[PDB]
């Protein structure tokens, strides 16, 4: 009788990216939770189900618990403390809460740390994955990542740990590459193999941008793919 | 004029699994590409996407090249170039070819043999992305894979560089998970580092079994997720 989270993966921004089932669940639940910073309207993946919720004959309850980006550890985790409990009274009352998620729910979407609260309070929780954002900036950039025996890496930040492994990998994506595109130049191009490198930008979307190299729009939404 | 190739992923079982966008392909490409092993009456891609092709009323030509079962011999090589001429023959005739490959295509697929023969032929090529088979294993576990500052390895097979790399990755996924998981238990085993393991085989189909640790025998759709 409880209701369950589901955690919703999204896809990269087009619509046409969401699975069969995404779409499904997301025209019946009753609950929605898509947290955003404290000046969004409205998150990412709030916008790219928005034709999907307004074709809705019924109605469906939009959670969007706030979480500053100037949060330091401590005001975080009470903010994900805040964001359970909102979600654990609807589940409480029966009610199924889908929590969105850009591209895929398991690849960095902070599902879990939400997850991980509503399972200790004896609730169950469930997955949809989507196309994530690095599978859908291949496609569009026309290139395969990793092929028989190569080894793909993907990594969120150029840290000494990335620098260390790299010659023993034959692929690497990496994330949020706006910060990190620079960094990310130096020690790739500093490998003595030769290297085939893209970044794509707000892949699937109206405004997306392939680059050769590692920097491309300089927006939150960028991946850089490197092949050796 | 000539028609193009595009690679499309269809998801890693579950027909729901498929993007809209990957529907819509199928339901208008009058020749889909499908090859398989003379043991198979039909790849497990061509299964998957089976019922969206019965269903068309407009109805489509299906080329499904035999190629040797073997992993091992450049035996592979002159069986790609032939159905690349295969291929061709289609497109020459302004006839759109969709080649379908389980999960997505950028992740291990077989797409980037025949893409780079039917690109050096002169041909245009797409690809449309889709869930791949190690997110949706993560999904029906009901784990994410990475958050924050965690480094992701995705292996093949399980080799030297696995052993030398893992206490620099926070997470893994080991594909042809039947036959490696020996390997690499002892050195996942050896990290002192705490660990959860899950094994999942056939993730989305009628016959997924997941199991927690390194499970021993799932057949060939087997993956192992570990997180540190
Ligand atoms: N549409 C898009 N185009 C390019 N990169 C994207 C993207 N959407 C998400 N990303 C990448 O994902 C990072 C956010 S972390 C969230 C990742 C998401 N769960 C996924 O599966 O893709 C961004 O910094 C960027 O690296
Ligand atoms: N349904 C499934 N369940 C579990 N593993 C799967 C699977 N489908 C594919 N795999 C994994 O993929 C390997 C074949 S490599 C093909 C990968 C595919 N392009 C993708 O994106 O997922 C198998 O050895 C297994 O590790």
């Amino acid at each position: 009788m409880h209701g369950k989270l589901i955690g919703v993966g999204v896809g990269p921004g087009d619509s046409e990216l969401l699975t069969l089932r995404a779409v499904n669940v997301l025209r019946s639940v009753p609950v929605i939770c898509a947290p955003r910073s404290s000046s969004e309207r409205e998150s990412i993946a709030l916008s790219i189900v928005e034709d999907i919720l307004t074709e809705r004959r019924d109605g469906c309850r939009i959670l969007d618990p706030v979480f500053p980006m100037t949060d330091d550890r401590d005001e975080l985790e009470s903010h994900w403390d805040s964001a359970a409990r909102m979600v654990a009274a609807e589940l409480e009352d029966g009610r199924d809460v889908a929590f969105i998620t850009l591209g895929d729910p398991s690849i960095y979407s902070t599902f879990s740390y939400l997850q991980q609260r509503i399972e200790d309070m004896g609730f169950k929780t469930e997955m949809v994955p989507g196309v994530t954002s690095f599978t859908a900036c291949a496609a569009t950039a026309g290139r395969t990542l990793v092929e028989g025996d190569e080894i793909l890496l993907v990594v969120p930040r150029v840290d000494d740990r990335f620098e260390r492994v790299l010659r023993d990998v034959d692929a690497c994506v990496i994330m949020k590459t706006s910060r990190h595109g620079r960094r990310a130049m130096e020690v790739v191009e500093s490998d003595p193999r030769g290297k085939d490198v893209v970044s794509v930008a707000n892949c699937s979307m109206d405004d997306e941008v392939v680059e050769r190299g590692f920097a491309s729009g300089g927006g939150y939404l960028a991946t850089t793919l490197v092949r050796f």
